[PDB]
C-alpha cells in the first residue's frame, strides 16, 4: 500500500491531462474558458515554487542540484513565454512542458547519462547500422516496382515508408509488392527484423540493470548501515545481501503485513516506527527487524504489522536469511528468541 | 505425462468456454435454452464449494486464505447476481468471472504482489515516463496535417489513435502522414519504439525469475528436507543445488522415465513411490533416488519407472550430479552401489 | 567455414522446397508431371533408407532411437498413404511430412521435451490466463460497438477477431472504435500488450538457455575428457570452464585460423587433426592444443591452422586461458614453449 | 561529452546521407547537376585514403587488416565502375556501398564471425525450423478458402503472403478469414507468434554479451597493466573488476566530471591527462586517479575534471570500489590521503 506516501507525486498528475482536455478544437465557450485559465494558476502554484528554489540556496543536510535546477526552469518559463506573446488560443501547446517533471521523480534519467556515457561507443554503432538497412531496403523495393506503380513506388520517399511500416512489424496493409522476386524479398526483409527486433530491447537491458544496481549504495550500503547486524558481516557477504535487499515507504496508519498473511521473509527498519498487532503492543524503531518469526518457525506474519508512521524498510529473503543465520548462529539464536518477543 | 494428476484444474475449463458459445447473436431456440440452463448448474456447483468453504474452518495440516476466499466469493455472487435481478437474455456476461478461478493455481499472484511491491518507486516511473510520450506525438501529429485533413486529424483524439496503431507496432493502414516532415517524425517514432517495445519485457524479466526463486524455500528447503541425503552438504552448497532442483508430481501407473529413453540426470522421491521395472521390482519411497545408475556409468534409463502412485518428484542434472559426488566421495560411492541394485 | 561437413542436413534442403513449387495452381503439363514425379523418386530414397534402419538393430558406438524412430516412420508412410490412396492431384499436400527431418538435427526437442517437462506448472499457468485476457477483450469490444455496426462487430467471432488483430500488435485497419469509449479501453490494451509481448519471450529464455547448457556433459565433461590437460583442475574449476568452452567441427583442407588473421583464444582438438602452415608443418592429433602462442605473446595466429581432415575443436578464452595459467604455472611454462614450437 | 572526438566517423555521415538525396525522381536541373558531382569529389577523397593504405604496409605500433582492406576496396571500386560503365543518370544506386564504412568502426562484426562460428550448429536450426513454420502455415490457408476468394486465396505465395503480414505482427489488413475454422486457425497462429517472435531477440542476447566481454582482453588487461594499482589483486579477483570496468576516450577541453556534479565512482587514466579545477591545478597523466575523494566520503566531484586532451579513462563503481579497499586497507589509506591532496 501506497496511497498519501509522495505527495509532490500524486498532484501534479491532474494538472498534466488537463492539457490534452483543452486541445479540443470546436469547444464550447463555457467549458474552455474555465480550463484555459486553470493552466494559468497552475502555472502559477510552480511559479510560487520556483521562487523558493531560486530564491533558496539551503537545503538542510545533503543535496546537488545543477541539471535539475535547469529542468525547472524550462517548465516555468515556457508557459510565461505562450501566455505573454501569445494572446491566440493556441498557447496551450506550451503547457506540454509539465511533462518534464516526472523525470524527476525516477531513478533513469540521471543513470542514462551513465549508461549512455560508458557503452555508446558500440550503442551509436548498433542505431548508425540500423539506418543502413533501412536505406538499402528503400533502394531494393523502389527498383522492383517502379513501372507497375508510379503513383506508390513512384520516389525513394515513398519506398522509405513501406520500410518503415514493414521494419517495426506495425504494417498498414494499403501498399504490398505484387511481383513474384518483391514477395521472395520481403522473406528477407522478415528475417532482417530478427535483427532490427533485438535492438528495441538489448539497449533497456543494461540501462535497467544498472538502475536497481545503484540503490545498492545508498539503500544497501548507508540505508543498511542503520542495522547494526549488518556490522559483522563480511565485505564479500555483504554485496550479496546488498543486491538482495530492497526498498519502500509504507505511509502511516496502514499496514505493511496484514495478521496471518503469508509471511516469508522478515522487514528491517531504517526510519520511522512500526507497531504490532499483538497481545503486548510492541513499537519498533530503526535498526530494528520483525517477522523474523514467520522464517524460524515457516508462519504467517506474527502480528498485523502496521507503520505507524511513514517508514523506511528493508526485506529479507528466506533464503538470505539462511545465509545470516548459517554465519552468524548467535545472531540466529537472537532471531528466535527475539521472535518469542514479538510473540 | 500429465493426465489425471489436476483433479480441479481440469473440470474448470469446459465451463469457462462455455460463456462463449452462449453470447452468440442470432442463436436457435433449441441450443441457447440448453446451454443458459447449463450455467446455472454450474453456477450451483460452485455454490456447493463455496458452503464448504465458507461452513468450514479446518483444512488438514496447515493452510492460509484471506486474500483467496474474496475471489471465491466473488465468483459465485455475481452469477446470482444476474440470475436474480436479471430475467433479461443479456445475463451471461456475469458468467465471465470464472475466469478469475485461474488466477488461484498459478505462482504469479501472490508473488507478483511482491515483486509489484518491492521495486515500483521505478516501474511506475517507467509507465508515467510512457503515457507522456503517446501524449507529445499526439501533439505532435495533430500540429503538421491539421489543415490537409480536417477529417483525419481534425482532433487530438484522432492523432492520439494514429499514435496507438504505430506505438504498439500495430499500424491499421488507414491513416499515414502525405507530408515529408511528416514521415521523417515517423522515422523518430519509429525510434521511439526502441524504448516503448523494451518496457513490455523488462516487467516480465524480474516477475519470472522471482516466480520461480520462490519455489526454492518450500520446494527446495523445505522437500529436500525429505532427503538424508542433503543433510551433508553446507548452505553455501544447498542454494545452488537448490536453484538447480526442479519438480512435478507425476500420475500412478504413468511412466516417469520410459525405458532405454536416454538417462541424463536423475530423480529423487519426495512423496509417492516408484517402481522399477527390473529383475526385482523395486519399490522406492520418500528419501530414495534412482536413475544414478544412468549418471555414473552414463546409460539411458535402466528400467522403466513408473510411478505406482501419484508422486513428488526432485531431479538433479549431470553437472550438479558430479558436485554431490565430489563433495562426498562416500556418497557417489553409495550411488555407484545403489545404481547395481537398481539393474 | 562449414561446406560438406553436414552430408545428410545439405542432401534433404532442395527436396523440401520441391513441396512448395509443386502446390502451385494452373501450372503447365509439361513442369508439373516431372516435379510430381520427383517427390516419388525423393520418396524411395528415404524409403531405402528407412528399411537399412529398420532391418538394422546395429549402430556399433552407443545409440539410442525410440522417440527418433517413429518420426522416420511417419514421414516415409504418409507419402505412401497419399500416392496409393490418391490418384488425384493434390497429394502433394501429403509430402509436407519431411518438414520433421530437421527436428531430428537440433538440440531443442528432445531437451524441449524435458523444457516443457519440469517447468509447466506455471508455463502453462501463463498461458491459460493469456486466453481469459483474450475473452475479456471479446466481451468489452463487442457491448459498446454493437449498434452502431451491427456489421462489423455484429458478434463476439467479429470483435474476437478485432482482438487478434491487437493482441499481437499485427493490426489489419479494416476496423476502428469510432466512441471515446472505446478508444480509451483501446488505452488499456494498449498496456495489456505488455503482459502479451513478454510471454513470447520468456518462455525461450529458459529453454534455450538450458539447451546450450546440456552440451556439457557429452562437449565439456566427455570432449574435455579427451584433452589430459584438464585432468589437474577441480570439479568447481570445471563447470566456469565447462560453460565456456564451446564446439564446432571443420571440414577436410580448411581454414580453421586464417594466418595473421586475429587470434584472442586458442583451439583444442578433440578428434581429427590438424596442419599448421609453419617451418615445420606441425600435425596435431586429440588431447593437442594450438593458438597459445597468441595468447601467450598476443600476437594473431601463429600460422595457417587448417584442418587435414574433419577435426572437432574446443577454444577457450583469453580471460579463461589465463585462469587456466593461474592454476597451473608449470601448464603456463608448458603452454610458452609449446608455442615456441609451433613457431 | 563526444564532439570532435571520432574525427573519421563525423564527416563519413553526410556522404553517405546524400546518396537519397540524389535518388529522387523528377528533380530540377539545377541541383541534380551539383549533388551528382559532389560523390565524384567524395569518391576521390576516399580513392586517396586507398592509395595510401595500399602504398602503405607499415602502421607504427600492432596492426592486421586481410578481411578489412576487401572491405575498403569494394567500396571505392564499385562507385568507379558505375562512373566509368555508366554515363546513364541512375549509377547512384553504385554509392550505396558506403554503407559498409559503418561495419569498421564496430565490435560487432569481428565478433560475430566468432557467436556465428561456435553456436551456429543450434542456431542454424533454429532458423531450418521456422522456414518450415511459415510452409506449414501456407498449405493450411489455402486449403480452407481457396472456393470462396479464387482471387485472394488463389495460389500458395497469395497465402504466403498473408502469413508474411501475420507472423512478424506486422499485418495489412487487406485479407481476412471469413470462416470459423480459419479464425479459430489464427488463435494457434498468434500463439505460434510466441515461439517466432522469440527468435529475432535470442541471437542478440549472446553476441552482445560476448561483444562487450571482449573488451575485457584489450581494455580489462591491458588497461588493468598501466595502473600499478592493479598488480596486488588476484587473477580470480581481476576477472569481476574486468567486467565492471568500463571505457571512453574524453577529448581536450571538456568536462569529465563537472564540480560539485554528483560523484559516485571514480576515474582512472590510461592515456592523455586531466586537469582538476583546485587551488592547486593538478594534472594526472596515466596510471593516476580520481574522484576517491567521492567515494572516500560520499561527496560529489571534488573539483571539475577536465580532459586537457583526448585521454582515456576506467572507471570503478562503490561497490567494486569497496572491494578494492577491503582486499588492499593500505590501499584505501593511499585513496583517502590522495584524495586530500585533489581537495
Ligand atoms: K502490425
Ligand atoms: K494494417
Amino acid at each position: 500500500l501506497r496511497i498519501y506516501a509522495p505527495l509532490n507525486a500524486v498532484l501534479a498528475a491532474p494538472g498534466l491531462l488537463a492539457v490534452a482536455a483543452l486541445t479540443i478544437p470546436d469547444m464550447s465557450g463555457r467549458s474552455r474558458l474555465a480550463l484555459a485559465a486553470l493552466l494559468a494558476v497552475i502555472w502559477g502554484a510552480y511559479l510560487l515554487q520556483l521562487a523558493a528554489t531560486l530564491l533558496k540556496r539551503r537545503a538542510g543536510v545533503v543535496r546537488d542540484r545543477t541539471p535539475k535546477i535547469a529542468i525547472d526552469v524550462l517548465a516555468v518559463l515556457v508557459p510565461l513565454a505562450a501566455f505573454l506573446l501569445d494572446g491566440s488560443p493556441d498557447w496551450s501547446l506550451y503547457c506540454a512542458v509539465w511533462l518534464l517533471k516526472p523525470l524527476r521523480d525516477s531513478t533513469f534519467f540521471p543513470v542514462l547519462g551513465r549508461v549512455l556515457a560508458n557503452e555508446a561507443r558500440n550503442l551509436i554503432g548498433v542505431t548508425t547500422l540500423f539506418g543502413v538497412v533501412l536505406f538499402a531496403v528503400a533502394l531494393a523495393a523502389y527498383v522492383i516496382e517502379r513501372d507497375i506503380q508510379p503513383e506508390k513506388f513512384g520516389s525513394i520517399p515513398q519506398a522509405m515508408w513501406w520500410a518503415v511500416v514493414t521494419l517495426s512489424t506495425t504494417g498498414y496493409g494499403d501498399t504490398i509488392p505484387q511481383s513474384f522476386a518483391g514477395r521472395v524479398l520481403a522473406g528477407a526483409v522478415m528475417m532482417s527484423g530478427i535483427g532490427i527486433f533485438g535492438l528495441w530491447a538489448g539497449i533497456l537491458a543494461t540501462g535497467f540493470y544498472q538502475e536497481v544496481r545503484r540503490g545498492d549504495f545508498v539503500r544497501n550500503w548507508q540505508l543498511v548501515a542503520a542495522v547494526p547486524l549488518f556490522q559483522k558481516l563480511g565485505p564479500a557477504v555483504l554485496v550479496e545481501i546488498v543486491r538482495a535487499l530492497r526498498a519502500r515507504t509504507v505511509p502511516a496508519g496502514a499496514v505493511i503485513c496484514r495478521i496471518g498473511e503469508p509471511g516469508d521473509r522478515m522487514f528491517f527498519v531504517v526510519e520511522g516506527s512500526v507497531s504490532v498487532a499483538t497481545p503486548n503492543p510492541v513499537e519498533l524503531g530503526p535498526g530494528a527487524f520483525f517477522g523474523e518469526m514467520a522464517l524460524i518457525s515457516g508462519e504467517p506474519r506474527s502480528a498485523t504489522v502496521s507503520a505507524a508512521t511513514t517508514v523506511s524498510l528493508l526485506s529479507l529473503h528466506s533464503a538470505d536469511f539462511q545465509m545470516l543465520c548459517s554465519s552468524s548462529p548467535e545472531i540466529a539464536e537472537i532471531f528466535r528468541k527475539t521472535a518469542l518477543e514479538r510473540r
